[PDB]
Order: structure tokens, then C-alpha cells, then sequence
């Protein structure tokens, strides 16, 4: 292996704001992390489900920034037009800031 920690976890990390019901919570997320699993690692308790990009437990509206989430299947055009995001399969392509919880907000 490496002497190091890989260079693509400690630099070059997105600025994440995730806008939760207990409060905003600001996390580094690798480029190349989920932003879900970035989340988790940094202790928060987000939901989810299937791990999957094929539900919505994991639904945040973007607020600000982009993602990357080529890998979803759930959302509709339209949904993904209007902000959704399933954190679970989700890259930040920017700093952003993702309301969590947003799973009831789907019509
Ligand atoms: S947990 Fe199912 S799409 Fe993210
Ligand atoms: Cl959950
Ligand atoms: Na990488």
C-alpha cells in the first residue's frame, strides 16, 4: 500500500452545508465520496435505504451548488430539474448546501 493517506480524500474536498431538521451542518465531502457517505462518516444520521439510487429515503433538495448523481434512478427529469438530489448516489461537482429529509417534498 501507500505511506499515505490517498490523496484524493484529504484534498480538493467540497464545502457540503446539509441542512438538517436539527440544525445546518457543514461537512468536507471528497469529489470523488457520496455525499451521503461522507455525511455518515462524519457521524451525522442521515436517512436512507436502499444504497441504491432506486428510492427516496435519501432525498435532499440542492440549495445551492451542484451535484453529480449520473448513478440515480429514481427521480424524474423534472425532479432532478427542480433540485432533488438522492444523496446516496450523489457527488458534489460544487460547494453546496443539501436540505436532508426531503423525502415527503416527492409529488
Ligand atoms: S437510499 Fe434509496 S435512493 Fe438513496
Ligand atoms: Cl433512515
Ligand atoms: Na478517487
Amino acid at each position: 500500500s501507500w505511506s499515505h493517506p490517498q490523496f484524493e480524500k484529504i484534498e480538493g474536498r467540497y464545502k457540503v452545508t446539509l441542512k438538517t431538521p436539527s440544525g445546518d451542518k457543514t461537512i468536507e465531502c471528497p469529489a470523488d465520496t457520496y455525499i451521503l457517505d461522507a455525511a455518515e462518516e462524519a457521524g451525522l444520521d442521515l436517512p436512507y435505504s436502499c444504497r441504491g439510487g432506486v428510492c427516496s429515503s435519501c432525498a435532499g433538495k440542492v440549495a445551492a451548488g451542484t451535484v453529480d448523481q449520473s448513478d440515480q434512478s429514481f427521480l424524474d427529469d423534472a425532479q432532478m430539474g427542480n433540485g432533488f438530489v438522492l444523496t446516496c448516489v450523489a457527488y458534489p461537482t460544487s460547494d453546496c448546501t443539501i436540505q436532508t429529509h426531503q423525502e415527503e417534498a416527492l409529488y
